[PDB]
């Protein structure tokens, strides 16, 4: 038994980072097959960066123009081509290291690992969560840009983030592998926020399954709700409004404990109603969002 | 800026881990060079556990009684021995992904990452700390065992920790790579019990300047006080108490913010005796005690 804050083994995508230098400018990049993906923004500076002309700035620059190092030796770049906000720097050199993967869109309030990365070292792997307004709350320093975030799904990698920037309210920001943003935001240093951020009610219900599943049971009466009932009582709180899909992926923890999903749900009701109580639940004394039904499942089940 | 429970990278790790069969008991082992290390209850069954004989057991086994799968490939096993807690298995070939490392015996309130492994293969990594009694909170499942904890000098894996049991109260015990375990505990199926579980003092200090260097401050107050007095209250409330050693670790985060560690005391004090009076710190709602002072250093500066 026993819950942790769980990330994937990175040593398939520790193999891909290398870091990738344009002028004084190093960011980190992901090296696939022969092509160097990274943030388009190693080719700016601060004279740049209000409103930066990406196509001028690189078709200025040419394939010497960019260092690529894995470890600390130099890939040669053949090419170079920019798809949205990431740049793709083909390389001489196929790295032989490269997993099976894909490259995926994820869905906010689902989790991935992230990969921090400094001057194309790998620093730390932490499980984010994609949060409901598309920023996520990482941990990030400059020289950080171009880490990644994974998910590993059977015995493939799906890639489904690159770093970007940091809002002045402490959260994070970035694209998908293919360079599209998450939520509103551009690679251009605008004043930007995110809407107010809301509590991923399907993860809190999924961490309080996997409460159950450790021995935590103090806060489960036998009660039960609608699903009408309990969202009136989420949005008092700031809770995303449950749907009956939320419902059906509770199922296979519902399964295990013997605890109907609405039954819970009136569980949830009753801590947000009358508080935790000075109580715990799984070493935390706030309810925890960022654990999907799947990641419970995963390590209360050792899916390998 | 932002903090996370964050472990180091675990590619190093994933490359040693194997899977040790002997009759139909399977769990997870460690190779390095052309040795196997795994708990020598893997040579046991259901009638040992009370007082399991394992000099018997082992002497009376041949090497064809134990299956070591590296993948899908098998180690040929030429050797068998026992050290302390821990069988060595030799192998007919040397592990070609053997790292850098040391076997090291790590003490109370340091932190290290878990790679859980089932049937050899990786399932996810997470950051724990060793507790003031010998007992570790980590996650694991039946299968589990032989699972280890590291950190990372660098590119020397200090290899720390081997999993062989839980006990009642969910916690979870094992030894060092020399077989040797932590705490009174013995491999032996029999009412065991940790000592009183305290806090780690120093380590609630590192986070509470991870806070403020992330910009929560509302806890800081003017008082300074002296470790004296400050370790009457420590005790009081059942915190390790703070030795000048622990202050002089805590320098470099004194030294990025300002702060002195005797005034962090003070506001600590305050926390202990009057809570947080509803507001959070980094997040949490309780004091956290699992990062150490280098944890906080190498997440708020950047350490590859
Ligand atoms: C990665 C850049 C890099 O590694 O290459 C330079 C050698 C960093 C990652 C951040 C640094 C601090 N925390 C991080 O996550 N990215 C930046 O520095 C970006 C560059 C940029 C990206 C997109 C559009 C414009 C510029 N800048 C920032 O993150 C800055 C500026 C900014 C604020 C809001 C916004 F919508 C876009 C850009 N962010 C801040 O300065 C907020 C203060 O917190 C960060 C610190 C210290
Ligand atoms: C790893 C063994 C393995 O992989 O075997 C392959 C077939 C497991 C890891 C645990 C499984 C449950 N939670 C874990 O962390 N280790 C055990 O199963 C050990 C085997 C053992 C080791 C040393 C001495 C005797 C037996 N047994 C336990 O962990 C049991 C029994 C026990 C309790 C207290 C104590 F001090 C020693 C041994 N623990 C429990 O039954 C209580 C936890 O129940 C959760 C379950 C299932």
């Amino acid at each position: 038994s026993g819950f942790r804050k769980m990330a994937f083994p990175s040593g398939k995508v520790e193999g891909c980072m290398v870091q990738v230098t344009c002028g004084t400018t190093t960011l980190n990049g992901l090296w696939l097959d022969d092509v160097v993906y990274c943030p388009r923004h190693v080719i700016c500076t601060s004279e740049d960066m209000l409103n930066p002309n990406y196509e001028d700035l690189l078709i200025r620059k040419s394939n010497h123009n960019f260092l690529v190092q894995a470890g600390n030796v130099q890939l040669r770049v053949i090419g170079h081509s920019m798809q949205n906000c990431v740049l793709k720097l083909k390389v001489d050199t196929a790295n032989p290291k490269t997993p099976k993967y894909k490259f995926v869109r994820i869905q906010p309030g689902q989790t991935f690992s992230v990969l921090a990365c400094y001057n194309g070292s790998p620093s730390g792997v932490y499980q984010c969560a994609m949060r409901p307004n598309f920023t996520i709350k990482g941990s990030f320093l400059n020289g950080s840009c171009g880490s990644v975030g994974f998910n590993i799904d059977y015995d493939c990698v799906s890639f489904c983030y690159m770093h970007h920037m940091e809002l002045p309210t402490g959260v994070h920001a970035g694209t998908d592998l293919e360079g599209n943003f998450y939520g509103p935001f551009v690679d251009r240093q605008t004043a930007q926020a995110a809407g107010t951020d809301t509590t991923i009610t399907v993860n809190v219900l999924a961490w309080l399954y996997a409460a159950v599943i450790n021995g935590d049971r103090w806060f489960l009466n036998r009660f039960t709700t609608t699903l009408n009932d309990f969202n009136l009582v989420a949005m008092k709180y700031n809770y995303e409004p449950l749907t009956q899909d939320h419902v059906d992926i509770l199922g296979p923890l519902s399964a295990q404990t013997g605890i109907a999903v609405l039954d819970m749900c009136a569980s949830l009701k009753e801590l947000l109603q009358n508080g935790m109580n000075g109580r715990t639940i799984l070493g935390s004394a706030l309810l925890e969002d960022e654990f999907t039904p799947f990641d419970v499942v995963r390590q209360c089940s050792g899916v390998t």
